[PDB]
Formats: C-alpha cells, sequence, structure tokens
C-alpha cells in the first residue's frame, strides 16, 4: 500500500533515505496486534482511530486525555491518517495526569495491569506497549519495564529529551526493553535526544503531526514522539510474522538503517528503524 503525503516520519521509515514524502506498508498494517499507549489518556472518539481505540484504565477521576499527549502518540502508533500500524487495536492506560505529570508508584501499577491485562484482549498477532515517559533512574521503574517486556509484550520507551546519557533515566536504561531515541527530517539527532549505549534504535521525533484532543491535529517534537513510530513499526512486523514480542527490538535493531544519522555522540548506536517493505 501507498500513502502520499504522509508526515515525514510515515515515509521515512518506509524509506532507505530521507527527503520522500510517501508512506508504503504492507495492507495486512498490524491486524490482530494491539498497542497498549501508557501515558495521558486517548481521546477514543477521534475519527482517525476509526473504533479502534479504547480507554481500559486510568488511576485519576478520569479516563479522559485533558492534555493531548497520549492521544497524540496513539495517533502516530495507529490513526488511519497518522498512524504507522493503520489497522491495530489501541489500549490507553492514563497513568499521567492532564499536566503529563505521574508518581512513580501510579506508573509502575500501570505497566504491571497492561502485563495481566493483555490476556484480556484478543491479540492473535501480538502484543505492544509504548511508553513515551520518564524520570530519573529508579530501578523500580526499570524493573516495572523489565516485567511487562518478560510477560510477552513488546516494550518501546522514550530515550528522554534531556540531551543526556539515558543510563541516568527510567525506563529509559532498562537493559531488556525498547529504548527510542529521535531523529529530525534531515536525519540528524534531535537536538534534545537522549543517548547512549543503553539506546537500541532512533525514531522521527522531531515535527511530528498527529492527532490531538478536541477532534484536531498538530505537530510536536520528544522522545514520546519517535517511541510510538518504533511501538507501531513492532506491531505491524508482528502481524507480518516476522517477529514477536521478545525479539522486534532486536529484528528491527537488526533491519534498521545503518549509519545514517549525524550528531550520534561515540558510542551510541546509529540506527534507523525501518520496515523494509518492498512495494
Ligand atoms: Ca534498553
Amino acid at each position: 500500500a501507498a500513502q502520499t503525503n504522509a508526515p515525514w516520519g510515515l515515509a521515512r521509515i518506509s524509506s532507505t533515505s530521507p527527503g520522500t514524502s510517501t508512506y508504503y506498508y504492507d495492507e495486512s498494517a498490524g491486524q490482530g496486534s494491539c498497542v497498549y499507549v501508557i501515558d495521558t489518556g486517548i481521546e477514543a472518539s477521534h475519527p482517525e482511530f476509526e473504533g479502534r481505540a479504547q480507554m481500559v484504565k486510568t488511576y485519576y477521576y478520569s479516563s479522559r486525555d485533558g492534555n493531548g499527549h497520549g492521544t497524540h502518540c496513539a495517533g502516530t502508533v495507529g490513526s488511519r491518517t497518522y498512524g504507522v500500524a493503520k489497522k491495530t487495536q489501541l489500549f490507553g492506560v492514563k497513568v499521567l495526569d492532564d499536566n503529563g505529570s505521574g508518581q512513580y508508584s501510579t506508573i509502575i501499577a500501570g505497566m504491571d495491569f497492561v502485563a495481566s491485562d493483555k490476556n484480556n484482549r484478543n491479540c492473535p498477532k501480538g502484543v505492544v506497549a509504548s511508553l513515551s515517559l520518564g524520570g530519573g533512574y529508579s530501578s523500580s521503574v526499570n524493573s516495572a519495564a523489565a516485567r511487562l517486556q518478560s510477560s510477552g509484550v513488546m516494550v518501546a520507551v522514550a530515550a528522554g529529551n534531556n540531551n543526556a546519557d539515558a543510563r541516568n533515566y527510567s525506563p529509559a536504561s532498562e537493559p531488556s526493553v525498547c529504548t527510542v531515541g529521535a531523529s529530525d527530517r534531515y536525519d540528524r539527532r534531535s537536538s534534545f535526544s537522549n543517548y547512549g549505549s543503553v539506546l537500541d534504535i532512533f525514531g522521527p521525533g522531531t515535527s511530528i503531526l498527529s492527532t490531538w484532543i478536541g477532534g484536531s491535529t498538530r505537530s510536536i517534537s520528544g522522545t514520546s514522539m519517535a517511541t510510538p513510530h518504533v511501538a507501531g513499526l513492532a506491531a505491524y512486523l508482528m502481524t507480518l510474522g516476522k517477529t514477536t514480542a521478545a525479539s522486534a527490538c532486536r529484528y528491527i535493531a537488526d533491519t534498521a538503517n545503518k549509519g545514517d544519522l549525524s550528531n550520534i555522540p561515540f558510542g551510541t548506536v546509529n540506527l534507523l528503524a525501518y520496515n523494509n517493505y518492498q512495494a
């Protein structure tokens, strides 16, 4: 399939080179997979989600997204226009309040929630979680992301936006999950992107157009925008039978565009997510 005039990040993800604007992908499109978006929630009613998004959990007075961030992330995973996996099921877990903040204890509970709740969903092709959040190093937070991953969920997490080594952040520093750095449309490391030996992959993170609350759209930037590209890609590859939750991060890094990014510090991977689709 071919989506013309796609957001640059979608095009980039299906291209060997920057500067193109059509997204190419197998039509299966993540059908039969599920993605949990663990964030400020999802505006499920947005026409762009077409009935495929649902809120399954909140730790606050409402399950509605009063911020927009979780909705933007969900749109990059699987909205019809702005999404990598246009046919996946989307499940929202609101661990962040409408200011985008959450206590570590709440965030950990939300991860363990998904690790059980996936047994209540129909996802024959596999399950992914996108965690666009972070804070200082915490072994409890890391350990929670490690459990989610070990229960059979492909876990993708933002590296962080501090322009600093991600070893100092959680769950970014957890070795067993997929830690994702941000790149821009000219294949440069995003200027805010964390880096370090703990990064597994880069995805599009600067000027990313996607869904927002109130039924609209907007462009914003962050490793939190790169993460859902990688999460959407894992779901898409799992429905294609190419990989599994346990090995998707590895597979994505093995099949990535290699050595194409600029401003990667010595010792950080130079790998950019790529769907290897031959149209
Ligand atoms: Ca990691």
